[PDB]
């Protein structure tokens, strides 16, 4: 009835899936386990991508500091824009020709900020302001369109949430079979699966 | 038995709710769908409020920097207090007479910090310290009580969690009916619902 | 059938657990309630520990700033290293001889940073760089091994997730009994339990 140990006449979610041998059970126990791993991974992997979209700040840091720059506080705003520009260049879409355009455009943005700071370190106020307004040519030229990376990520992350919700429900259904070999298979899968993909984000 | 497609003799959570026509099914499928949307919204909307309580930092930033100020490092602590004071003024309770008192009090706090920095930019140490101690009159006068905004938010967010837990369980029960029209209705609702309220926080 | 109020012939997860008296029901209702409290606590308590591992930044802030220091920008990097060193010393493993070694080692790290800033405030460039390289003796001597605190925490947090997943599933099973006294017991437990452990992190 209610937390049995068995391998006989156990239906599994779909009408075609039924198990009457122990060899069929290990198949079901390996699948339910892998679903439990895939799940806790899915959840982490989905967050990792969400935290990577950092860029949303970097991008708005550059554009908020330019609006702040447009009165010798400019050099500090530009220091904030320099750090933002570097972590932004590291970025890459989720797994090379467009990327080489995007990354090579960011090389300039650093140098242009160094020059407008080289004026501002000497004492030059209005000349760095005009040099800052030349950055708006460059960021528009290369980076502003490749915003595509951002949209692609949210859509990918919607699609992941969808699947994450189904897979959750599926693991509830298998747990509701009340079959301790399956229930354990899931629980142990959730236990280990989390550990492995936890170890992988710590590597990154 | 087990992932059927049907509209005949399907009970739905409560003894009174049973469906024997396809027209009753779409009613059940629209409700289960809307519950799936309302849910993924509830979750996001509940986090949005939690992240808005920022203020808990702004407030403790002001009060930690005053304790830091009470030796020409004061002007920097006051710069941190200026930024804190502005984002704090933007704030508003979850959906005007008390707000106009709260926001108009914050106008002073900015000006008072500008004056105690206008002393500290000229070189005046002990005079800015005494001007800083005049801020403790103002923040107590207007802002310190309206702390109410904070308590109202956590209580609202408790009440949301409560409902969020029930609604979760209800969606599990409907999924457990094993009726593919309902199961899909939920899953598709979770899929889309997330997308819409995801799009709404990106607007904010 | 389907959201009944009853205390007669209600099995509860395990074959041995069955209830036929109202006195047995309150026992089941108190246990299901406490499981609902323990749960929402478990979730919060598990996050609290995760957010405490701050240290992972403090540690990498010190080691990234030393690499940055190895040209009178060093004094600022050292200011960042000073703040990092203090919040790092506060830290403690989850509930005294090793701790007294760890905390007393951090006293030096602050003083050593103050001295290498006392050189850098006077104008001395290369002397503070060599004084910074003396910090690498001290952090290795005491703090770098006690990294143990970090590993102990992730392993503890794996073990918590495991139990958190089981307890979730168990609360689903009791809710699936469709017995309104149990269902309420859980829901009310989740409602209150969250409030109490929410109140406890706000105390910390
Ligand atoms: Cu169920
Ligand atoms: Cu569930
Ligand atoms: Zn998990
Ligand atoms: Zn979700
Ligand atoms: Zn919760």
């Amino acid at each position: 009835m209610t937390f049995y140990f068995g391998y006989t006449n156990v239906e599994l979610l779909f009408a075609s899936l039924v198990i009457n041998t122990p060899g069929e059970m290990v198949a079901a126990c390996f699948g339910c386990f892998l679903l439990a791993v895939l799940y806790e991974g899915l959840k982490i992997g989905r967050e990792f991508l969400l935290r990577r979209n950092d860029l949303e700040d970097n991008w708005e840091t550059l554009n908020d500091n330019l609006k702040v720059i447009e009165a010798a506080q400019v050099k500090d705003a530009l220091t904030k824009m320099r750090a933002a520009a570097l972590d932004a260049q590291k970025a890459t879409p989720p797994k090379s020709p467009e990327m080489k355009d995007f990354r090579h455009g960011f090389d300039i943005l650093v140098g242009q900020i160094d020059d407008a700071l080289k004026l501002a370190n000497e004492g030059k106020v209005k000349e760095a302001q005009a040099a800052a307004e030349q950055l708006k040519t460059t960021r528009n030229a290369y980076i502003q369109k490749y915003q595509r990376m951002l949209s692609m990520a949210h859509l990918l992350q919607t699609v992941l949430h969808v699947i994450q919700v189904v897979v959750s429900y599926f693991l509830m259904l298998v747990f509701m079979t009340y079959n301790a070999y399956l229930c354990m298979a899931v629980a142990a899968g959730a236990g280990l699966g989390y550990f492995l993909f936890s170890w992988k984000k710590a590597v990154v």
